[PDB]
Parts: C-alpha cells; structure tokens; sequence
C-alpha cells in the first residue's frame, strides 16, 4: 500500500511548485508517486491498482469530476484536496462516502503535508483490516513472548539447521512469526471464541448474513461433520442428498444414523440436476420413512447447493416446504452468494429466520474466495444450543489451530465487505458472462464444428438464469419450474458428440481429449464428463486467464482440424506410450474413443445406473463396524450382485457416489453393475484413458475386484 | 544458503591471486564471502551459521586439521580443496563422509570454478531437502497451472483487493504460491498416499523409527481419533489413561465404547506420576472388566507418555506386560525421542515389533519439533489393515490439505535426520542440564531463599534420570523401580512453600506470582501448580533465551526481597484492579495467597480429590447422546452429589481431568466436590487469581454451576 | 536471442508507466529493448533481426494489424499482448499460428512479467532448436564427465600449453566443450542411430521429404560411396 496519484498541469507556479515539493517529501517517506493524464486515466489507475492509496488534486478543478466516481470504487480511499480561497462544497457531495483532507498551496509545507498523508494512509490501512488479522500483524511487528509453543518460536528453531534454514528462507519471517498459539494472550482463543476471535466471528457473520459464524481450520470436510454431529443423535434418521461429498459419507460412517436419500435428477451428459420438488414434500418423506427399517421422522437434512456444475436451488421453496427442524446446505462451491443480489433466494442464508428451524451453510472459503487451504466457515441462521454446538465444534477442532488459516478466513470477509466486495464479485460474474458470449459468437463465426456453452439460448440478462420446462438447453426432462438456476460463474463447455435428444452424433470429440490438450498448455479442467468441461470463473480468474483459455480452445479446433499427429499435439499423452501413439492422428483418437463410447452405450448406461438406488441392507455406520471387525473380503466386480458393499463406489464419470457402504446391488439395481463393468471394459483400450472407479481395484490380469462384507 | 568461507594467508602470489579472483567471481554469483582467521574460527562459523554452504582451503595446509571435524558437524557440506602437485589422500580420511571437489590454482579459472561451486551448492541443497518439500519449492519456482483451486491462485485474487493486497504483502509470494491443491499432479496426493507424498511418508517413518507414518494436518487432537476409531469398534472396551488429553475424552464421546481407566499417581505438589506397574497386569485388568458393566477384555489401550512434567515410562515393561493387542502412546510432548539414546526403552517406537501387538505413537510435531501449527504424525509399529486404517485416516482428514503444514511435517523429519539432528537434540538436552545446574548453584550462592529444581540430588550424568523408591526428591510414595524416568528437557522449578514431608512451610511464594512476574517480562510459563513452574527446553530455546530466563528469576528474587509495590513490580496485575492493588506490596501478596492455600488445605484436598474416582453411571458416549437430546440442566456445584455430569470437569490446579461426562460424585467420591468447592472459595479473594475450573460456571452472585443430566 | 520490441505512445499513464517499469525489469534480465515507431517499423525490425525474440504491444491497438503479418514471418515468435477490459479475439485469428501471452497493465507487476518473458524466451529457444543440437548445448552448459575422450577434455589439455592456449582462446570454450564422444551417453550414438541421434535423423527426414536420412561427416564424397557400395556388388553393372 504505497502508491499515491497526483493529478495535474495547473499553469501557475504558486500551485505547481508546492506540488513538486510534495512529490519529493512523499518519496522520502517511501511512497511511489504516479501522474495520471486526466480524470479517466486516474480512474483506470485506481481500478487496476489496489495499492494506490491516495489521490492529490486541485479541489475546484476536479471535485465534481472525481468524487462520485471514486466513492463508487472505494468508500475509504484518502483524497488530498488542495483548496482555493473560494473553494466550496457542492450539494451533490452530501450523500457520498468520501475521506477528504483539505490542504493549501504553500512553499515549505510539503514535509508536514507528507506526514499527514502518511498518518492518513495508516488510518486507511487500519480501517480496512479486520480485527483479528490486524491484531496478528501487530503482534508479529511488536510482540516478544518466549518459552512458547510452536516449538519453532517464530522460526528460530529452523535457523539452526541447514535444511531448516532453507524452509525458513522460503516462507519468510512474517509467515514463521505469525505461527503462534494461545500463549499470545492478546489474540484471544479460537476454541474459547474470545478476544479478537470473537470479534472476527461477529465480523464474519455480518459480512456473510449469518446469525452466528464459526471458523473451521480443517476444511468443509470437517465443518460438515460438526454440523452433522450436533444435529443427528444416535438412533436418528437424516435426509441426505445422494449427490453428497465424501465427508458426509464419513459422517454416516462415524454416527449411528439411518440415511434416507434425496434423489437428484441428471441429464444425458451425466450432469447432475436438482433434487425435484416432490422430494421435499411431507408425503414423499413419510412414505420413505415407512419403507426404511428403523427409520423415524428425519431430524436433519443435508442438501448440496449449488451442484458442482453450478445449479442453485430455490432455497425459499426448500425452507418453506421441508418439514425438518435442521436444514444444512453444503455450500462449499458457492461461498460468495451473499455478495450479489443475483443469488437472493438461492442460498441457505438468504432471507431471515425460519420459525422452528435452524438453517446452516458450510462453505470452503479457500475454493471460491481467497483464503488458505483448510479455511472453512459454518454459518447459522436460527437457534442452536450454544454450549452443545461448541462441544461438537471442539470435537473436530484442534487445540493448536493455525493462525494464518484463521486470519485468512477473517480476511476473506474483509475482502468481500462493501463496494470493493460487490465489485470483486460483479467482475467475476461479468467476465464469466463475457466468456460465455464469446463461445456463442465463435460458434457462429468459425468454419464447421465448435464448442458450445451449456446455458440458455439467450443470456441477455445478468442473473442466475432459471431452468424452464419449455427449454431444451439444460437436458432435464419435465423439470420443476422456479426451482433451479444456473450460476453464471460456473461455465460448462460442450464438445461435439451428443444430440439435443440425448442421442449420439456420428461425429464426436470426447471431452477427455480437450482436457489433455488444455493440460499441455497449463490449463486445468476442474471437472470433465464424456462431452463436457467445467471452468470456474472465480475472482482469481482475470481477463488475461479468460483470454488464454479462449485462445487455447480456438487453437484446439485449429489443430484438430489439421489432424495433427498425437505425438505433436499431445506430447504428454504420447510419452505415456510412444509405441502406441507413434502414428496416430488426433481425429483418429477422437473417432476411436467416441466410437467406443457409442458402442458401449455409455451415456444410456450411466443414466440408468444412477436412476435406481442400490438397496440399503445396513447403514454406513453398521457396515463400517463390520469392517472394523475384519469382516470384509474381495470379490470380482462381476460377482457383486447380492453382496453387501464395504466401501463407497464412486466412478468417473460422472463423479458422484454410486454405491454406499452397506448397500447391495440387486436385480432392481442391476444397471449399476452393468455400468461399472462397461467402465472397466472401455478403459482397457487407450493409454491415458484408464478406468477410474474409486472402490474398484484393477488386478494384474486386468479384472477388477471390490470389497464386500463376508457372508 | 549463500555464505562461502575462504580459509587463508599462503605467502605466494600464485595461490593468493587466483583466490582473489574467485572471491570476485563468487560475489558476482551473489555469494557472501567470509574469512575465518584459523581452523577454530572456521569451525565456530560453521557451528553458528547453518547458511554457510561451502569451504575453500588449501588441501595440504588444512585437510588433516579440518576434514574429520567438519564431517562430525555436517556430512554433506561442500569442501573446495585446492591441490598442490604432490597432494594425496591420507588413510585417516577413508571412512569420513565428505563432499570434496578438487581445484587447481590458476589465473583466469575463477569464473569456471565459481560456476562449479554454484552447481555443487544446488546439489547440496537438493541433497538435504526432503522429497515433497523439494517438489513443492520447485513447483513454486517453475509451475504455471491456471484454472486451479485454491481460488486465490498463488495469491492472485488477494492483489485485486486493497485489504487483500496487505494480506498478500504480509505473507509474501512464496507462502501464497505454495498454497496449492491436487491439481498440481506432480506432487501426488496426501489422501491417496501417492507420488512425493508417499516418498514423504516413507522418509518420515525411516527418520522416526516407525514401520509406517501418516502426516496429519489437524493436530494430535485428530491423530488420536484416527488411531482410536480404527482400534476400538462400538461395543468394545478400552483402557485409557485417566491423565488423558481432552481429544481422548472427545474420542470416547464420539465412539460407543466403554472405558476402564489406568490410574496415575501424584505427589503433594500436584504433579502427576506414572500409572503403577500393577495397573498393567492381567489380574488387575480382569478384575476391573468383571466390575464394569458391559465391559469385555480391552481391545485398545491409551497411555500418555511422557507426562506433561517430563515423566517417561519404561515402555519395554508396558509392551511385555500389557496383554492388549493395540497400545497407543499419546506422545504429543515427546516427538524427539528417536533422536537421542537417552530415550531408548522409554518411548512407543523404541526397539522392534512386539509379537501380536500393534504399537502407536501420536506426536505434535509443532509442539516440540519445528513445524507449523496443526502438524502431527501417527507412527505405527506392527501390522494394520492398511485399507481400513486409511478409511479412519480419511474420515478425519480434509480433502483440501494445507501443503505448507504437510511440507513442514516432512521438513521436521529432514531436520532431525543424521548428525545435524543428533546435534540439535543433544544441544537442547545440554542446555536444559546447564540451566538445571545453574539453578542449583544460585540456590547455594544466593542470600536466603531461592528457587529449586524438581530433580535428583545429583544430575552428573546425561540420561533420563530414574525415579527410585530410595529417593525422596520426586515425592511419589512407594514407587515402582525401573519404571519412571525424568526427561532432562522438561524443567520443573519449585517455589518456597512446602516441606520435604509434603507439609506446609511458614514462608511461601505461590508459583502464580512468579508466573505473573515472568509474563511482565515476556516469558511464558507452560504450566504452573501451587508451588511449581514448568519450562520446556526445546530446540527453539537457545542460550540467549535460557540466560534471559535465569536473569528474570534472579530479578524476581531481587525485587521480591526489596518488597516493591505490586503497582511497580506487577503493573499488568495492578491494572486489573488499581484500587485493590494501590498500596499492596509483593511480600504481602505472596503471604496472603500462601496463607489462603494453607488455610484451605489445598494440597491435601487436591491429592485426595484425585485419588478416588467418580462412579461411571454411563459412558461418555451415552452421556453426550443425552446432551444431544437436550437433556441437560444446570445445578449449583454444591448440589452435584448424586447427579450425572454432562461435561468434563478439568480444574487448574492440577490441570488434569477430574470428572468425565457420564460420571457421578457419590459419598465415596465426595473429596472431588470438596476440592472443587475449595477452589471456588480460594479464588474469590484476589483479582487476577480467579478460580479456573473448566466445566464450572461463575454466576453473577459468585456461586458456581455445573451441567448435569436431567432426572 | 535477447532483443525485445515494445511498440508504443498510448496517451494514458496507467498503460505507459507499467511499460516503463517492464523496460527496466527486462534490462535487468539482460534483454535489449527496441522501440519501433509503428507497425511497418516493427515488421522491418523482425525481418532484419533474427535475434528479436519477443514483441510487447497493446492488444486492441495492434492485434488486427500485426498478428497475421507476424505469423507469415515466424510461427513461434512470442507475442506479449496487453489486454483491456473488453479485449477479445477476432475470428480472423482462428487459423493463424501465434504464440501469445496476455498481460494486464499494473504497477509493480513488471518483475513477474519480465520473469514470464524470460521463461517464454527459453521455451521459444527450446521449440526452434532441433533435438540433438539442443541436447549438445545443454550438455556443454551442465555436464561433468571426466576420464573421457577426446583426450583434450573440453579443451582442458589445450590450456596447459602456451600454443594450445592460443588455439583454445581462438575457438573458445563452447567449441572446445562441444567436441565430445559417445561417453556422453545422453546424446546417444551416431553409429547406433540411438537417442537424440535417432531423433535428429527422423527430424531431418521429415524436413527434407525423405523416408530415412543419414548424417554423414566426411562430405558427399563419402555419402556417394555409402550409397554406391550398398547398391553395387562386385561383378555388377552400374549406369
Ligand atoms: N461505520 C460507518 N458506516 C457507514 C457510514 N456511512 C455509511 N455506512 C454504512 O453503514 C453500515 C453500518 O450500518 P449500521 O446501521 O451502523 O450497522 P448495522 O447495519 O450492523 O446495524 C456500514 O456497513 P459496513 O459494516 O461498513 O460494511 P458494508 O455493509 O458496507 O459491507 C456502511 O455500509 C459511516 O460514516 N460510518
Ligand atoms: N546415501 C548415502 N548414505 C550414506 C552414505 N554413506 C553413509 N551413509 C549413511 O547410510 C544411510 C543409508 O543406509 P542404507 O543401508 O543405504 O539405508 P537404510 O538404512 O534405509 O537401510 C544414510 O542414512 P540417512 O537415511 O541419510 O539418514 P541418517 O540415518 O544418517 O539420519 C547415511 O546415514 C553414502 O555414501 N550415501
């Protein structure tokens, strides 16, 4: 934070010379001094440089051209306004939030003015920093405790060791010194929710629209379990999204509960859709309780909102309709929903309290905001028993939390506060929409096939576009209306190969091939299905990254159409098996994999495998207890009908749980087995395109086994 | 790592001028040159500066004076040896580990030699760095993945925000870029135990004497639960140290198990002693199983080794005697035991496999080695079902681990490896012993009272000194021999106030007053009891911190004997309650508090409180289930006899569990209540010396309540 | 390969100052920075100077005027394109072979951008160098074999002799160190057609429109005899 802008040629030495003097005085204080040419140049400087922390200008010349524009960008940004005898305040300024200091033009005043600017810069810094992080930085600057844990004592133990010195030097002093413990009494305590930690939690709850917020330092994996353990006593029944993260399987394995699954929909691409509205109705649930051994009325429900591919629920509908006293939205993918009105009514915290219910979001701050790995938040709307909730929190929280992770969780909130926060989120939405429109444009303009974007036929509006039953784009048959919405920032691209019907085209380019090409060019694909690719247009992704991705896609098409050798176009793939890929061309690879997909009927098998559930013979908890007693064995995948599965089976595609521990494939659920067998067969053909089923094990002879409970 | 030492005046220009040329060439490559005066000056430079990464010298003049001494300090340290025509290799060098390059004295060769030195320095760095940390640092320098989580994208996202830029600037680019995910495929995966992660685990197991080691990123709080949950299925019985960390109480609250408690001893100071040898013998356990409802033969045993105050067990005895197939040493306080022979036979991993048993250590690498907060290791000796063990591991491990914490765990191993590592731990043992001897010396030399050290009458040997039944220093009655040992690095200081009999002295200085004094001077007291203070002489604590502590203790005596005003001697205490402390002097404070301890009979009540056990009415798991159903209420502490406790009650002193959830104080265990009532009374008198009982709540009228289950 | 061209007057400090900063950061990495007046000046600079290895320019201002013309001269030439908020890719670029990195105008970003340019320059060099030559140059920079023929050992033996030192100094270190033998096993072998030598032969064959190519080190005088002796056994007739 050291860049000061000076805006001006004034034509009078009595103004210009004191400004030259101020330039020199500011440089002596280690500011860097920048000179925009005009009003628009200055606004671009502010917009492009977060470290620009002050603006010097002639008041009469510029106030009516600058003040309103600046206030929209940054409420808090120091203005250093130089006054004329008759300078005054226009009524248009009355309601603007501005930080203004007024100065005179005088020779010899520069040193004093520079000192005031320095002081006002520190006040700005202290205004924008949140409380715990501010306290942590101050401690690192000023503090001096010894005989403390961490045993490394601000990195001291590292410096006495050759390898330790490399480690210390890599991370640097501030990182090492900020790794502290509750011995630093002035920072309070995470587990006690005291001092600056209490201030951080209250600060976060305000920013994120929660009644109460908890900082978790072991990821949403852990936040999910804290919420679940508080919410679901032994002997109870819970409703759980079949599209649930593995941490919720772990919760079920650790807690003696009976699950009843919400059943999401899916399209022909293998993309998950929303749990239909009928799944939330009392009659539906009551009947499933009746049909489930040992089930009672659910005390807790867990819903994944949004889906991975960006489908958000009408959460107003869910909260009004779902007659369960505790509703937890696993919101790991959507930590930013409070920061744009486009997400209103589409996130757990939206709106107010619900009578007789507590609502939660868990969020992975590190995924789609800016925070260190393992940073997570629990947001609560409604009443909890605070002591009992804290026991559950403490059961999963270390006694030695990492303060960097904690500070980063609080600073993520600070970043999202106000106009600078709204602008960060708006910008990610705008850039996602810009890129979405570019794909559609290039699809029209290019010669022959192109990528498509999975979205409405027109996106002339900035909103989470509703999925409507009268539109074919989303692929979900007979969808509920006013139920699901597409998050603009979750951009799904489609490769040729499937028709509007959900039927197969003659020409196809399996998305795995495009992903391989992108990885050559350092672009990671978050998620891939047979003909789909997901890109997260997060606040991380700037215009430069968006352009690089767009250019890589036009280059894929250009190179594909030239039919380059695999050896040249996909060197990393070639290196996996040069002899196999020596003479193969890209169009041949695409054709062959596509024909495999078609021949094996993969999309239809994948649809049918997930449309029926395996039978719950025992709960995940009960199955794991069996495993703990050594009562598992391996059988060939082919032999698993009528056996109780020990491990979750999670195939890619489509990357969601297929079989839970304690479930059995029966005749009712035979397509589960056939899908798994097909994945094993199709994966045996192309090096680099191997079968990937978590819970299935390739044997030396190329058959797969799975782990089942002993009879 | 950029300091190169040149050792010499040779008296011939043909040698001196090329070395002048090399000095310049090396400065151009950004090395610092240093010029020791002689052999001993060079060795001190190496001893004091881990970043000294090369030594240049005339081979004939120095090799017989340097090579052996250097090899004893650093096996790997590059030597750049300048040879004469007749230079040869002495037979004494044959078995030394040395890294030597031979060079000639020639004008114009310096640029080439300097380039070879640069290359050799990089090889040295690559030799000493462990595999995962090396890969991480290399990725940071060279990698270029975009469209990646963490969403901050090497800190990118922070730089677009004013407050974010401050956070980025504080931690720095390396810290930000090293926060990565499994998208960086060349680093493999923690959860899959693959690539450099697998290399890290094997490297660690080798360094720490384990068959298998796991890196945990949520502290030993979590490592304890991973081991416990693998080891103790629902319905089972476990043997658990009554001196158990809260994480083990949480384990019992989360797992449907029945505890039987090992019963530690204690002394009149309130310092915990070891579980007696009789507690481990078959007939003792069999009888307890018979007397405990629902108990069966224990499948798993948990022992805290060492105690907080440094008492280590004869673990050879435990392993031979304890007829339980799974024995877990919670070794959070002693992660360094594999690095000095003084700990052989006194730690979990010591020795070889135990037939028919699996042995664990869990260790908080961040407490007494050098690693980031939350870094923990599980060490296994014996067979586990690797796949079931991994499920329990994954159940408590995030899907987005913090790679800094992971790299710090592996680097802690790299630091402890070999001669560098033996020297580090030897150093800390030597310093602890030096300081112990200094207290004994000052006690003799000083005028009137002084501190004492809780240790044997003679410590003229470097070992973990055995506690003997024929010695009275440790205060334990009828102790088993060849059973408990005192770790040199855990230094307990005693303040005046108790006689050798365990009776009270007329003159006392409660240790709490000394702790408040030390805290004024930025010295943290790890643990305090009525008349004891614990200091950890970790590899953090250098000679400078040891002298600062010794001086602070002499200053405490000096200022105490002058009888300074509390206002002047303890200003932070004074500003607690200025009006209360306005005229009080230090000796009066010490006297008054000591008289209170004496009047209330605190040591006798504390001893008796912990010698009986509350009655286990239900297991902690069953008690927590009741709390989860809302079935708790608050009663006054005075009315708790015959009530089932909902919370753990943990009083300070002596800082170990007194009552577990599910336990009830009866007439048989009334001393528990008497002790707690006394702590409440004694704590009402002096601001800053308040009652501290976890599980008891001070009401506005000064009465205390506890949480119990509803009748 | 160390000349970088910057093309421009933009009229806004928010763009010009970051480019000034980038100038300085690049000179610190030992690049030389040239400033063409306009599009045609830049194209002449590229045409006349093979060691011009990168071009920095404002994307919007120049992409439609530069990208096709550059792709006609050099497929592989690094372009460092500075983007505006609304910068996009014209359909006319689709089939051009371009190497483009996109950057933002920001104060204090120059050190990072200059390092990325350095990296891209090394990637460009490694793209255009063929496999054996690239391996040879890397060995000279990095290798350390001893007890090696040629007996001169990277020119070492020459430096011990007054006349030898003159010979070494004339040809220079790279020439002397690149005179190696099959002892440098990572370069494979000409006679075995192995390793980078096999890659060189296949590279050559493709460039020259051959099924197979052989590298001969004793002139076409010798290449003629190799072909001839394989082709014409004793007692045969040749045209
Ligand atoms: N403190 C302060 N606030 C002002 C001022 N002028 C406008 N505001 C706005 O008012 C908010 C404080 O509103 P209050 O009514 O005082 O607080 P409350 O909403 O928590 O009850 C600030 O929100 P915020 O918490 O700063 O964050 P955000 O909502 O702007 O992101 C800020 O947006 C001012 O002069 N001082
Ligand atoms: N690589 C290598 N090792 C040598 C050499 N000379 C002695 N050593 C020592 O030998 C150890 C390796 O012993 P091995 O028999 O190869 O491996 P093992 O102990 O794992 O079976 C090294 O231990 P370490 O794992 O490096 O650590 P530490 O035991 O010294 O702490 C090091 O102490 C050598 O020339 N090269």
């Amino acid at each position: 934070m050291n860049v000061i802008a000076i805006l001006n040629h004034m034509g009078v030495y009595f103004k210009e010379e004191p400004i030259r003097e101020l330039h020199r005085a500011l440089e002596r204080l280690n500011f860097q001094i920048v000179y925009p040419n005009d009003r628009d140049d200055l606004l671009k400087l502010i917009e492009n440089n977060a470290r620009l922390c002050g603006v010097i200008f002639d008041w009469d010349k510029y106030n009516l051209e600058l003040c309103e524009e600046i206030s929209k960008m940054n409420e808090n940004l120091p203005l250093y306004a130089f006054a004329n005898t008759y300078s005054t305040l226009d009524v248009s300024l009355n309601d603007l939030r501005l930080q203004i200091s007024f100065f005179e033009y005088a020779l010899g005043a520069a040193e004093d003015i520079a000192n005031k600017i320095k002081q006002t810069t520190d006040e700005y810094i202290n205004t924008i920093l949140p409380p715990l992080t501010k306290a942590l930085f101050k401690y690192v600057r000023e503090g001096k405790y010894t005989f403390c844990t961490p045993g490394h004592m601000g990195g001291t133990a590292f410096q006495k060791s050759p390898v330790g010195s490399l480690f210390y030097d890599f991370f640097g002093p501030n990182t090492m010194k900020s790794d502290i413990s509750i011995s630093v009494s002035e920072l309070g305590s995470l587990l006690d929710h005291s001092g600056p930690h209490k201030e951080a939690e209250q600060y976060i709850a305000r920013v994120f629209n929660a009644d109460r917020s908890y900082m978790v330092t072991n990821g949403t994996s852990t936040a999910n379990k804290i919420v679940g353990m508080y919410s679901a006593p032994a002997g109870s029944t819970i409703l759980i999204d079949r599209n649930c993260h593995k941490s919720l399987t772990h919760l079920m394995m650790m807690s003696d509960v009976t699950p009843i699954y919400f059943r999401p929909t899916r399209n022909a691409y293998g993309i998950l859709g929303g749990i239909p509205q009928s799944e939330f109705q009392h009659a539906t649930i009551a009947k499933r309780v009746k049909e489930t051994p040992n089930a009672t009325w659910p005390v807790h429900a867990v819903i994944t909102n949004s889906t991975y591919d960006g489908l958000l629920y009408n959460t107003d509908f869910i909260k009004k309709t779902l007659d369960v006293k505790s509703i937890h939205f696993d919101s790991a993918w959507v930590p930013y929903t409070n920061f744009s009105p486009i997400y209103e009514g589409k996130c757990g915290m939206s709106g107010g309290r619900v009578e007789g219910k507590v609502i939660y979001e868990t969020q992975s701050t590190h995924k789609l905001l800016a925070a260190f790995s393992q940073a997570s938040m629990i947001h609560v709307k409604g009443d909890v028993n605070e002591e009992t909730f804290n026991e559950a929190y403490m059961m999963h929280t270390t006694t030695s939390p990492h303060y960097g992770i904690v500070a980063s969780t609080e600073t993520a909130a600070a970043m999202m506060k106000g106009n600078a926060g709204k602008r960060l989120i708006n910008g990610s939405i705008e850039r996602a929409i810009k890129f979405r429109k570019e794909i559609k444009r290039l699809r029209t303009e290019s010669d022959g096939w192109f990528f498509d974007v999975w979205q409405p036929d027109h996106i002339d509006t900035t909103e989470c576009w509703p999925l409507r039953s009268d539109s074919t784009w989303h692929g979900f048959k007979n969808i509920d209306n006013e139920h699901m919405y597409l998050d603009p920032i979750k951009v799904t691209l489609l490769t040729p190969g499937m028709e509007k019907d959900g039927t197969m085209s003659d020409f196809g380019i399996p998305a795995s091939i495009v992903a391989k090409y992108l990885d050559e060019h350092g672009i990671v694909v978050e998620k891939t299905g047979p003909y789909n690719l997901l890109f997260l247009f997060s606040i991380g992704i700037d215009k430069t990254k968006a352009l690089s991705l767009l250019r890589a896609l036009t280059d894929f098409k250009r190179a594909f159409d030239l039919n380059l050798r695999v050896k040249n176009m996909l060197p990393s793939l070639y290196r996996e098996d040069p002899e196999f890929y020596e003479n193969m061309r890209i169009q041949e690879l695409a054709q062959n994999i596509h024909k495999l997909i078609v021949h094996h009927n993969l999309p239809d098998l994948m649809y049918r495998a997930f449309e029926v559930l395996p039978t719950m013979v025992m709960t995940p908890y009960a199955a794991f207890q069996k495993e703990l007693h050594g009562m598992t064995e391996e059988v060939y995948l082919d032999e698993m009908v009528g056996r109780i599965n020990a491990n979750m089976i999670l195939p890619y595609p489509p990357g969601v749980p297929l079989v839970m521990p304690g479930e059995m494939i029966t005749e009712e659920s035979r397509p589960v087995l056939e899908f798994l067998q097909m994945l094993c067969e199709i994966g045996a053909h192309y090096p680099g395109f191997e079968t990937d089923i978590h819970g299935a094990y390739r044997q030396a002879d190329g058959r797969y086994t799975v782990k089942v409970l002993k009879e």
